[PDB]
């Protein structure tokens, strides 16, 4: 056969305008391309060829010139294969069936896929997440109306009635339609869709009018989430029978929830939205169906009303973030068998924990109660019953007295444990080390003491240790070595003493190390320039002495920051007011905290916390070959001079090395540093000029060089003249704008 002549010179003449050669080392001439990986063969013809996730590096050109054309070939997917260029007009194969070009770089015109029209038998495309967009006025349409499936979404696509044009030829045969992720915005009509089963146009710029369904015949899955939309969905929805999952969550809807078609639901999302009222009786109707619920980020109040005992399928209920009150209605929840995610989190439920909680322990792996006014002991008979299921607790910012209960350690599937944030006494149960899957310990802002367990070294996942905020005594434990998987620890705020291990270099994954007012004592450590991964280091009011060590930076230029990111936390800035407040600002983990509830650190904290509070996820300015983006080591008593390695920290916002003892001059070094925000090397013992060189910073909001033996004029180019006196009073020899001229 000549087509077989034809396959087999074709996908090599592909392979060879591969810039990567040895991409494809099985595919060679003279063999059978039914032999080659990628490949799928039926009775020794090639039908499909799957080239996902390889790094081909080349133009569409080459693929629809070479592949495309193939004979008989029924499906192409090349997803995630580092594709770009446009598609336009080629010859395809009447076989093909399937296109997968999703999570390439094609870019242009969303028009240019009418040109895709030329394969007679497509019906599944998929071109999501690359850079098409819409120029200009939307006009003609996509011309394929063939396709039973179309996604268009993560794209670039921007402009109004963009769904109209998509549909303009028809979607008889349309069975999905995914458009999600672009700046489309306007009216959405399906009502001439007939078939369609799935409509995705959520994360959109939608602001008007609710998509239009006309019969809803075939309507199964409904997403319109992430848009500005408000008004009637109700109605909208009203006469979709076969309605499986609706997600209107992020929206602008309002009022009590309305009418829903119930028979054949399984997932319901009206969260984040301007809902009021309490949960009405009606959506009993859905509990023969419903798998998972969630009404979180709204104004519901009242109680989670009985009939929920009836929804035996029910998965997943959130409730989260409203007005609900009253005490845990463990009767409800209890006849709920298929419940595996609870989450009650920032509410005002209140009571104590009652004891039949402990039931859920073998049947729920979530149960989250964070943010509550649950008050007295944590139920220390939690976990009583065998083969405990329960992955993540989270009881953080209650009013939860007592001991930490040590039978928590016959959770063995516990992942996360997170009791911050309550009145907790007591010790740490050495018994929490015996946790094997424990990924995250945050016991923070509590009244324990006692020392920190040595037995979490048999913790070899232990990823985030916070203990901040409490009685703390006793040195780190030599065996917190054996965690090799820590980017988050932090010990501030304790009457820890001892020095920083030497060891501390061996953790290349810790990101966060905070260990800032305690008695901790000896010599910065080299080894902390071992750390690879390391980005914030806050050693503030602590007993450190010795010169700094050279080879701690060490690593900058070669710091790499990824598993830190996406996790909550507040920065409390330093209010210069008061002297009794250290360090630039307090970095705390906050996850399912209210920030309202800060003031509880008021007792425990000197610092005025006002109009100082910065919240969100942790977000690193880089993902390889950065530097520290952190450096507070004020508050000690450090000695010698600053090595000149501090100016190798290009992404660096914040240096303070202030009150110390420090002597020398400041290094022309420093100069280089040209993200720096903040530079306090206030109350020490630096003597010499000013390094002209600190005029190429570019970045400074803050200084302060007071009380020093600096001399000299101060650099008149740069950022100084925008600095008040009072940065550099107490400095003698010191002359030139902002102080009085030079004499
Ligand atoms: C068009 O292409 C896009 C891009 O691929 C595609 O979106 C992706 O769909 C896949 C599913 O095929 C998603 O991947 C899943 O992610 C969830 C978590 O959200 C995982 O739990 C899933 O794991 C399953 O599959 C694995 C192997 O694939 C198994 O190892 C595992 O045990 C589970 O069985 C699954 O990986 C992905 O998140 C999205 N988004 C992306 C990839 O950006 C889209 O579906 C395509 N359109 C159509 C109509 O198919
Ligand atoms: C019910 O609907 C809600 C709301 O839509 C939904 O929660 C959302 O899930 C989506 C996942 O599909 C989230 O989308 C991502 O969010 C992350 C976090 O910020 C972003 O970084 C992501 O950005 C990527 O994707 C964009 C395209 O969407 C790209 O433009 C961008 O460059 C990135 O590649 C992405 O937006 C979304 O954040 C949440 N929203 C909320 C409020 O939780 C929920 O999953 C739905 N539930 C069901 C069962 O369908
Ligand atoms: C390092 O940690 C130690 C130990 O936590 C810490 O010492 C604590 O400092 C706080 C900050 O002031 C002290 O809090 C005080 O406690 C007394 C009770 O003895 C309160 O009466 C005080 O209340 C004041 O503030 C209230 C509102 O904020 C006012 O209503 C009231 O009238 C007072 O003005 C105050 O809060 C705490 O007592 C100490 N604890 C100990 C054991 O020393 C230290 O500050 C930390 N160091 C650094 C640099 O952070
Ligand atoms: C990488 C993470 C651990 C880190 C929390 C990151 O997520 C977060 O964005 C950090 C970089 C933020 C949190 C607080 C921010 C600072 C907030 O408070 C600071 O005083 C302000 C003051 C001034 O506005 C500076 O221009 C920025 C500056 C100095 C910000 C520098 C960057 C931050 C320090
Ligand atoms: C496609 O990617 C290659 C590889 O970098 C590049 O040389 C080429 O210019 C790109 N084509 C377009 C149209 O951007
Ligand atoms: C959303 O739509 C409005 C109205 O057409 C428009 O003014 C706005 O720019 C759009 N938003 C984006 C991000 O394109
Ligand atoms: C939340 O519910 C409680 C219950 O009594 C009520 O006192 C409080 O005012 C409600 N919150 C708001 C913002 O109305
Ligand atoms: C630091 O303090 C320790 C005692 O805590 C002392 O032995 C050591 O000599 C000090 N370092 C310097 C450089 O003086």
């Amino acid at each position: 056969s000549q087509s077989l002549y034809r396959e087999i010179h074709q996908l090599i003449s592909f392979k060879d305008v591969l810039p990567d050669k040895n991409l494809l080392p099985d595919w060679s001439s003279n063999k059978n391309p039914c032999t080659f990986d990628g490949v799928t063969c039926r009775d020794d013809k090639v039908t499909s060829i799957d080239l996902s996730s390889k790094p081909l590096n080349v133009g569409f050109s080459a693929v629809s010139s070479s592949l495309l054309s193939l004979t008989g070939l029924e499906s192409l997917f090349l997803s995630n294969s580092h594709i770009n260029g446009s598609v336009s007009g080629f010859k395809c194969s009447a076989s093909l069936t399937s296109l997968d070009l999703s999570r390439n770089s094609l870019s242009g015109p969303v028009t240019t896929l009418t040109s895709l029209g030329s394969c007679s038998g497509l019906k599944f495309l998929n071109v999501s997440s690359n850079t098409l967009d819409f120029p200009g006025k939307v006009s003609g349409g996509l011309k394929l109306n063939s396709l039973e499936v179309l996604d268009l979404s993560a794209n670039s696509i921007s402009g109004a009635n963009v769904v109209g044009w998509v549909l303009s030829d028809g979607c008889g045969e349309l069975k999905h339609l995914a458009i999600s992720g672009n700046k489309i915005s306007g009216d959405v009509d399906v009502s001439r869709c007939v078939n369609l089963e799935f409509l995705d146009v959520s994360s959109n710029n939608f602001s008007t009018g609710i998509p239009f369904l006309g019969d809803c015949s075939a309507l199964q899955h409904l997403d319109i989430s992430g848009n500005k939309l408000s008004g009637d969905f109700s109605r909208a929805i009203s006469t979709c029978t076969e309605l499986k999952l609706l997600n209107i969550s992020s929206n602008q809807f309002v009022g009590p929830i309305p009418p829903l078609p119930l028979k054949s639901l399984q997932y319901l999302s009206l969260a984040e939205n301007k809902f009021t009222g309490e949960i009405p009786d009606f959506l009993s109707g859905a509990c023969d169906t419903l798998t998972g619920l969630d009404l979180s980020g709204n104004h519901f109040y009242g109680a989670v009303p009985p009939f929920f005992g009836s929804c035996s399928l029910l998965e997943s209920l959130a409730l989260s973030s409203n007005n609900f009150s009253g005490e845990l209605p463990m009767d409800t929840l209890l006849k709920m068998r298929g419940l595996k995610v609870l989450d009650l989190s920032f509410n005002e439920f209140s009571g104590e924990l009652p004891e039949s909680l402990t039931n859920l322990s073998a049947s729920l792996l979530t149960l989250d109660l964070s943010s509550n006014n649950f008050s007295g002991p944590i139920l220390p008979n939690l976990c009583q019953n065998p083969k405990n299921t329960l992955q993540e607790l989270y009881l953080q910012n209650n009013g939860f007295t007592g001991k930490i209960p040590p039978t928590l350690s016959n959770c063995s599937e516990l992942v996360s444990l997170h009791l911050s944030f309550n009145y907790l006494s007591g010790t740490i149960p050495s018994s929490l080390g015996s946790l094997s899957k424990l990924r995250d310990l945050k016991l923070w802002l509590n009244m324990l003491e006692g020392e920190i367990p040595q037995e979490l070294m048999y913790v070899k996942t232990l990823e985030t240790l916070i203990l901040d905020f409490n009685d703390l005594t006793g040195e780190i434990p030599s065996g917190l070595s054996n965690c090799t998987n820590l980017n988050w620890i932090s010990l501030s705020n304790n009457r820890l003493t001892g020095e920083i291990p030497k060891w501390i270099g061996r953790l290349e994954n810790l990101a966060i190390l905070k260990l800032s007012n305690n008695s901790f004592s000896g010599n910065i450590p080299a080894e902390l320039g071992d750390c690879r991964s390391l980005i914030w280091l806050d050693l503030n009011t602590n007993l450190f002495n010795g010169t700094i060590p050279a080879a701690m930076f060490k690593q900058s230029g070669k710091i790499a920051a990824n598993f830190i990111a996406g996790k909550r936390y507040v920065y409390i800035k330093n209010d210069g007011m008061k002297k009794e407040c250290h360090g630039a600002g307090n970095l705390l983990e906050f996850q399912g905290i209210r920030s309202e509830q800060l003031n509880r650190l008021s007792t425990r904290n000197p610092c005025n916390i006002t109009s100082r509070v910065y919240e969100g996820h942790t977000s690193p300015t880089f993902d390889n070959n950065g530097s520290m983006m952190f450096l507070d080591m004020s508050y000690n008593m450090l000695s010698g001079y600053i090595p000149k390695e501090i100016g190798s920290m290009p992404y660096l916002f914040i240096l303070n090395l202030g009150h110390n003892d420090i002597s020398g001059s400041i290094p022309d070094e420093v100069g280089d540093l040209r993200g720096l925000n903040i530079l306090d090397l206030s109350s020490n013992k630096l003597d010499g000029r000013i390094p002209q060189a600190m005029s190429a910073l570019t970045m400074l909001t803050e200084i302060d060089l007071s009380n020093n033996n600096l001399s000299g004029p101060i650099p008149e180019m740069g950022q100084f003249e925008t600095f008040p006196p009072a940065k550099f009073l107490n400095n003698p020899g010191l002359c030139g704008y902002p102080l009085p001229r030079c004499d």
